[PDB]
């Protein structure tokens, strides 16, 4: 019937004038002076206002633009017979022309479920990662190969055991890692499983490898096909930089199907403005997850209510589509582990780069101390007391500091 | 050797500091600490801060964000070797955690000619459409087929031909049109075609119908394709709902090769912002030229120097692609066109909807009025001049004013 889209306006002349401008000139253009006969036959493409809610105005706002700005939240509805089912549609008709108009940010968009129905959602999700890795009861934690910039296969290897043997579930490429003589893409997978398939057979476990997946949009599904082949665990794909729907087609093709891990990097150009852009919580956690991502990465609050909000999104049960792997990114260190469980609890997954590689005992060290962190807070214990016992996890404290949370 | 990258940062801190920062953390991560042996193999990879210019704080922005704020121009290079050469890395690679960074905006991005030189550029470009429509003298005037959203093939022909007979160069889908029952995208190349051959064959001018291009990623190829080989003009792309890549692959088929007409819709996420994002004169202007944008749209400045930037990297003689049409848009009327000749000269096209649906006398008149405003300019004559003895014009001119500019 129709996609609901919800807006944050400023702005100086009446609002319910300018929203009911949008509802209508967003849809069919003109209807007061249409013969009553056709307005009949276009009623079905006829945009409505379904709600507005006024905010009153802001000092600091308007004295940021010079000018009086009335805000106010306008939901409107576009008819779902208006447009295509895909994504490319859809922002142009909740957020084409619109973007264009001044002080307007798109906050969310709600969709109706035969609609939905056409889109794919994760293909694993929270629950298919947790079974092909094997860990069911706490966050899984992953580290991220730093400084490969440069390097070759060679140095690749030995660094990717080193993550490994500190007991991460997963080790991820650096966003960007693009293809290269160095270090190719087919090699970096084959070699990276190799030297994982080895670990796995000095200890028992298995560390999954999560390879970044580059270069031009038609070359990407032939790529990933092929890394599917040679076995990659998972495909790291600079979503934002490609569009929504490239994510959505390489989620559809069953000729990849291996877990996707969306990476927010160059998402910041479209959300951090106040009356602009869009809503994180909608760019990073409704499509996403809507498009296929089974892991997304968003910054995280270490705003907190906003990436609440994106984890919210992410793992909403309302939703007809797996759960996605929520993810906060950036800083992290054991220290955290206690608010990180707190905040997203259990089906969350603890990331970290400069946490992992920067422990004082190197990245088997830095991995020791997360699996101990992961256990103090599951085992409800301060990690102060645990670190008495775990010298790994105590030098990440006195490196990094805690912030313990009662259990 | 290096892609210069310009960003306007709004930061407390001291600016050198982040600037060094952003130039070694988005390239090889780590340096001073490092083997002088191991330096002399990662020189190449190393980025440089290439120069700072301090602008001083502003009021009104440090009342807004409540602190005070340096603000400054700082441009650094990436060493090419260290991404592919295709646009996604290059948005990552330039812009891709630093999009995340908070208050950084990038403004502009220089390429080595050697690496520039792996890009398309427009296909056609200025010359090149002015040699398929046979004008070159004077500006293009092109139509928006309006209020066609729930309308079907049997009211777009009559809809078609009446803008045509008005003497415009082009008609142009809504943006907001996408394939449907009523007005499938085959059908309505084939029948506008059929239409437009028509007015040919009666006025001995052939009017060029731009078609919107629609629908998922990966099966756009394919349904251009088919576009050419039924005879479509102009394919309409919204290049922002799909990523610059798309428009450059598109660009690059051989089997597609009609000329290409990028829609603004949705950059708007992008650029408005006065801290984040990206520069209009980049997003929309040397990006979607060097992608391979035969004509680009972006609002009219009626900001000005704003849309000037834009126009000035879609027509600048240095770069080695052929020029691209600018082509500013909304709000347009016969009033407007000695303003938009004296800003942005002959090689520009005259683009209106509601200036040519909503004249008096119908889109008819409303072509005429713009023809005869084109040629009142041209001729050094004062629009209410020539509205004197011409009606069309006249009734324009009452309705929308206009501005007069002296020769």
């Amino acid at each position: 019937s129709a996609v609901m889209a919800t807006y944050l306006l400023h702005d100086e002349t009446d609002i319910r004038k300018k929203a009911e401008g949008i509802a209508l000139g967003l849809t069919i253009g003109t209807w007061t002076d249409l013969p009553a006969l056709e307005q009949e036959q276009l009623r079905k493409h006829k945009g409505e206002v379904v709600a507005i809610e006024e905010l009153g105005e802001s000092e600091r706002v308007n004295a940021y633009f010079g000018k009086r700005l009335k805000r106010a939240i306008v939901k409107i509805a576009y008819p779902t017979v208006n447009f295509s089912a895909d994504l490319p549609a859809l922002l142009v008709t909740t957020f084409g022309k619109l973007s264009l108009d001044g002080e307007v940010r798109l906050l969310d968009l709600e969709f109706p479920d035969e609609w939905k129905r056409q889109f794919p959602g994760p293909r694993f999700g929270i629950d298919g990662i947790r079974d092909r890795v094997g860990v069911h009861n706490r966050p899984l934690l992953m580290s991220i190969f730093k400084g490969m910039i440069g390097r070759d296969l060679a140095y690749l290897t030995p660094e990717l055991k080193k993550q490994a043997l500190g007991g991460v579930d997963l080790v991820k490429d650096d966003e960007i890692l693009f293809d290269s003589e160095l270090l190719p893409f087919e090699k970096r997978i084959t070699e990276g499983k190799a030297a994982l398939q080895e670990v796995y057979e000095q200890t028992g476990k298995r560390t999954l490898y999560a390879v970044n997946l580059t270069g031009k949009t038609f070359a990407l599904k032939d790529k990933a096909k092929r890394a599917a082949e040679l076995g990659a665990d998972v495909l790291l794909f600079n979503v934002f930089a490609y569009g929504l729907d490239v994510l959505q087609a390489l989620r559809e093709d069953e000729e990849i199907a291996v877990p996707i891990m969306a990476h927010p990097v160059f998402s910041g150009a479209v959300t951090p403005s106040e009356f602009y852009g869009v809503a994180p919580s909608l760019w990073l956690g409704k499509l996403l997850r809507l498009a296929g991502a089974d892991f997304v990465l968003f910054p995280s609050p270490y705003e907190r209510e906003q990436a609440l909000g994106i984890a919210r999104a992410l793992t909403d049960d309302q939703e007809p589509f797996a759960r996605a792997f929520p993810v906060p990114s950036a800083g992290i260190h054991p220290g955290l582990v206690p608010l990180i469980i707190r905040d997203f609890g259990l089906d969350t997954i603890v990331n970290a780069g400069g946490g992992i590689h920067g422990h004082p005992h190197g990245a088997i060290g830095g991995g020791r101390a997360f699996r101990a962190a992961i256990d103090a807070v599951l085992a409800g214990r301060p990690l102060r007391a645990a670190a008495a016992e775990n010298e790994a996890l105590q030098k990440a404290i006195d490196r990094w500091g805690v912030v313990e949370v009662e259990a």
